[PDB]
């Protein structure tokens, strides 16, 4: 669609900011609206037997984006988790954005993994922040851990100052594959990061993990939506810009609103996007 040049985009970038980022806030009021017109059903979100798999009451997956689950034998809602495929730069279902895993939900989260052949998860939340459960924790601390018929080896763990990489192992009992968990880990209790630049780093180090052909990279935070998003953003509009030195930031964002609830949650995400490709085009 309505791509910008990126020099164009950089003085656009000052016109937000201008009177009080009166464009910013203009343009997020946009987004929200974006989808006002659009009713789109979550029903499978919203089913009875469905409800203790939402973190989230009021953050739910649309149906026609939401992933599924292969049947279990025996229930006839074990398809669902909270979880919607998104686009990226030039692909369809570039990510699966997901909420942070309850302990109920661990063996619906692995097997997904598994069935989707995702080798990156990318987790952009603390499990507790200020005393509040944002996560729980899926992974194994030391060794390994059984989940369903998906067991769990961490192999390795690189702790640096923003953010933890995690290599695992994981095997279906019915170890066979490789995933790579990037955890940023100071995303502020509130608000959002002050500098831009470990977030960028983090992008780029995790989106260059991504191995072809692996299936979707998982990005979850707390709900799924907010940081989630804003990684989405972030990650698809620098390759956008390294491919054709262009930029859509609102255009991407309205397209991915459908896919998800929600994504890229405050305004303040809305402009740390912007923050974050300006110091990427400068830097
Ligand atoms: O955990 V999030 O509130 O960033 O969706």
């Amino acid at each position: 669609m309505e791509a910008i040049p990126v020099k164009q985009f950089v003085k656009h970038i000052g016109e937000l900011y201008s009177n009080n980022q009166h464009g910013f806030s203009e343009d997020f009021e946009e987004v929200q609206r974006c989808t006002a017109d659009m009713n789109i059903t979550a029903e499978h979100s919203n089913h009875p037997e469905n409800k203790h798999k939402n973190r989230y009451i009021n953050i739910l997956a649309y149906d026609h984006s939401r992933v599924k689950l292969r049947p279990l034998p025996g229930s006839k809602h074990s398809d669902y988790i909270n979880a919607n495929y998104v686009d990226g730069y030039n692909k369809a279902k570039a990510y699966i954005a997901t909420q942070g895993p309850l302990k109920s939900t661990f063996e619906d989260f692995w097997r997904m993994i598994w069935e989707q052949n995702t080798g990156i998860i990318v987790m952009i939340t603390n499990l507790v922040e200020k005393g509040r459960r944002k996560c729980d924790q899926y992974w194994p601390t030391e060794n390994s851990e059984e989940y369903g018929n998906i067991i769990v080896t961490l192999k390795s763990t690189k702790i640096h100052a923003c953010y933890t990489v995690r290599r695992f192992s994981i095997r279906n009992t019915k170890n066979e594959r490789v995933v790579i968990q990037y955890h940023y880990t100071q995303w502020p209790d509130m608000g959002v990061p002050e500098y831009a630049l470990p977030v960028l780093t983090f992008v780029r180090r995790s989106s260059a993990a991504r191995m072809p052909e692996t299936g979707p990279v998982l990005v979850h935070c707390s709900a799924g939506v907010g940081r989630t998003g804003t990684y989405i953003v972030i990650d698809s509009m620098l390759q956008q810009i390294k491919d054709k030195s262009t930029v859509n930031v609102l255009g991407f964002l309205k397209h991915i609103r459908t896919q998800r609830n929600y994504l890229v949650q405050t305004e303040e995400q809305y402009i740390f996007i912007h923050d974050a490709l300006l110091e990427a085009i400068l830097g």
